[PDB]
């Protein structure tokens, strides 16, 4: 990850992680990775503007002991290149909930059954400006 | 260390790092470390409420290639246990400038001559709630 990497987050169920960043004006893609560590991700969150044969599609996946799971593709894309976006993430036993710009929301199963999020990494065309824990 | 650890900050000269956190009601001390990595710190910032013989004193130092430099104490102590505190940090070639609650500002010489600040770690009796880069 070229972007910010943070560990020892100690984010517990029902706590809200808010991340605000700048989307590059020539953005192709960006990634937010969340989990225990780099090899154990409960959420790989990958908005693709124009990358890997995908246009304006959010792709999500998990990684378990180094092995990627099966990707899920979402139905909404409320990001624009060249703009500031905020993403809010919370989790419980069964699901991660991601709240996006403009009132959009989706869920992704908690496949690792993690009880804390301790690692966050960003990559691609997204510059983090603010991180907050509520 | 036990607190938040962040890398790839890419904080450049003139940019502001703002960190806000909760100081435990029974706080003895907390640490914020900034630099390149855990062996190369341009600033080790250590408010002692009651620790290692010292009361209501800010200790600062650097660490270069694993070796602690010459420690310095500041006279002002604008922290209270059991409250929220924000510290703002910026640097240039000559100095770090640390702005504290209640308006107090001090400079600490930049002994490492780093191009950017890429590493931050918090430790002790301070829970990070928000970090911002501008
Ligand atoms: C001269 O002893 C050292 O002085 C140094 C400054 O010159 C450091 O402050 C160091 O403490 C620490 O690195 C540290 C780390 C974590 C926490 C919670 C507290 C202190 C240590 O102080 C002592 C006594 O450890």
């Amino acid at each position: 990850a070229c972007g910010l990497v943070a560990s020892n987050l100690n984010l517990k169920p029902g706590e809200c992680l808010r991340v605000r960043g700048e989307v590059a004006p020539d953005a192709k893609s960006f990634v937010l990775n969340l989990g225990k560590d780099s090899n154990n991700l409960c959420l790989h969150f990958n908005p693709r503007f124009n990358a890997h044969g995908d246009a304006n599609t959010i792709v999500c996946n998990s990684k378990d002991g180094g092995a990627w799971g099966t990707e899920q593709r979402e139905a909404v894309f409320p990001f624009q290149p060249g703009s500031v976006a905020e993403v809010c993430i919370t989790f419980d036993q069964a699901n991660l909930t991601v709240k996006l710009p403009d009132g959009y929301e989706f869920k992704f199963p908690n496949r690792l059954n993690l009880e804390a999020i301790n690692y966050m990494a960003a990559d691609g065309d997204f510059k983090i400006k603010c991180v907050a824990f509520d």
